């Protein structure tokens, strides 16, 4: 890599590391369109296996990015509008609260009040009914938006339901294998489990628990080489051969609701570049990004837009991610962590590395 690329992720992410205590942790740096990768530490403390370009990380809420660009795709095929009432694929959630209630509100959170997580009490889709019939919302839809899992993982279940496809079957078939991510699942297979990192709480090994929903809003396993390579379909969709796939990209990176600075795509978030990094740095504590918050509307939505700072924040109990791209300078990272540690501390790295290379 360019001894400049090679200066400022070491300086950044060397004392991130120490600071954070983070076991094990790789990174990607796109820079005018090619990769560069760099690995630390551990990715099973107690078996002495270092992180390499093949281990595999949870992405938790990264996967939201996969689940709006396939509801994405599912729209460019005509399978579903994200001006329908959810009940259409739904037609069970007979509650008059889902009145009025699309799946673009699903999507982007603003349904009115979805809780964050699914109850634990919820397995079967007979639990998952009720909990959505004797929900009752705290605002009227597309008023505020309150991220939540329940919401968009029921946007992901609902989008492949016409397609006939499991939500794994469409994400393998429509997303993961036209962008030739190989090595990336949302149930690890046994073939690839010798590369599965450990995440690491409170110094214990721990893995992503099931739960209902947890494919469409926090399932995705990756490697550094396939999210480096998700990062460059983003920022260049119309390299991507598939034309629904194509057009499923940019719609996931639209501009539906705005709140402060940040605009809601389907997955993906943007701000407008240039940024102000106090303003995502501050921004990405989930004492703000979990909050509720009033949105207005973007009628209608902007296209993708390529002066923008995009990203998405995730974790897992053990694990912490993040990932950011700014489409109009070719440059993007993706840092992978096997420990949880706090958002800004991410955003304050990656906007160190992306400001010195822009
Ligand atoms: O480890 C587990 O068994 C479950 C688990 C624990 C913690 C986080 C997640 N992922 S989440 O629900 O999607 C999510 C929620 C709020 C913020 C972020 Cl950044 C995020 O990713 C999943």
């Amino acid at each position: 890599a360019p001894q400049q690329i090679n200066d400022i992720v070491h300086r950044t992410i060397t004392p991130l590391i120490e600071q954070q205590k983070i076991p094990g942790m790789a990174v990607a740096v796109i820079y005018q369109g090619k990769p560069y990768y760099f690995t630390w530490g551990y990715a099973d403390i107690a078996k002495k296996q270092p992180v390499t370009q093949q281990t595999l990380f949870e992405l938790g809420s990264v996967s939201k990015t996969f689940t709006g660009v396939l509801g994405g795709d599912a729209i460019a095929r005509g399978e579903i509008k994200l001006s329908d009432p959810t009940t259409k694929y739904w037609p069970e959630l007979t509650a008059k609260q889902w009145n009025g209630i699309t799946l673009l509100h699903l999507a982007t959170y603003t349904a009115g009040g979805l809780p964050l997580q699914v109850p634990d009490e919820v397995k079967s889709s007979s639990d998952l009914l009720r909990f959505y019939q004797n929900w009752q919302p705290a605002w009227a839809p597309g008023t505020q938006r309150l991220y939540a899992n329940s919401s968009i993982g029921l946007f992901g279940a609902l989008a492949v339901k016409p397609s006939g496809l499991s939500f794994e079957q469409a994400m393998q078939t429509r997303v993961f294998q036209p962008l030739k991510l190989n090595h990336t699942w949302i149930n690890v297979p046994p073939a690839e489990e010798k590369n599965y990192a450990w995440g690491y709480r409170e110094g214990k090994a721990v893995h992503v628990s099931p739960g209902a929903l947890d494919a469409e809003a926090y399932g995705v396993k990756s490697t550094i080489e396939d999210m480096a390579r998700w990062v460059q379909s983003n920022l260049k969709p119309l390299d991507i051969n598939e034309k629904t796939l194509q057009q499923g990209i940019q719609l996931a990176q639209s501009r539906y609701w705005q709140t402060g600075d940040m605009y809601q795509g389907l997955g993906w978030e943007m701000l407008d570049w240039p940024v102000n990094p106090d303003s995502i740095i501050n921004g990405s504590d989930n004492k703000i990004a979990l909050a509720a918050r009033p949105v207005k509307a973007i009628t209608p939505p902007t296209p993708a837009v390529r002066a923008s700072w995009v990203h998405k924040t995730g974790a897992t109990g053990g694990f912490g991610s993040y990932v950011a791209f700014i489409p109009e300078k070719e440059l993007g990272i993706v840092m992978l962590a096997n420990k949880n540690y706090p958002n800004p501390a991410r955003v304050d790295a990656a906007w160190q590395i992306l400001n010195a290379l822009q």
